[PDB]
RNA sequence: UUGGAACGAUACAGAGAAGAUUAGCAUGGCCCCUGCGCAAGGAUGACA
């Protein structure tokens, strides 16, 4: 994740590991990348792309 | 070609959660009830 731990809060570390399991950060980034691709793919002949 | 480092580096993976999870029936315990067997035992009905 991109979460920076300011001190060893072990309970918070475990919670954030459970919340961002199965590579959720990469999946979120990829999904937003795909969404921007589609929103820019639709308007390619109007934005002169 | 030949040496550092090897409690390191990188590669993969990363849920570092929490657990002997859970549905059915039968057995077993208890109290009846019903049927049959076994061993005995009660009370009672019946003329020429």
């Amino acid at each position: 994740t991109g979460i920076f731990m300011h001190g060893k809060i072990p309970t918070l570390k475990i919670s954030l590991i459970q919340i961002f399991r199965a590579h959720l950060w990469q999946k979120i980034h990829e999904s937003i990348v795909m969404d921007l691709c589609q929103v820019f793919d639709q308007e390619l002949d109007a934005l002169e792309i």
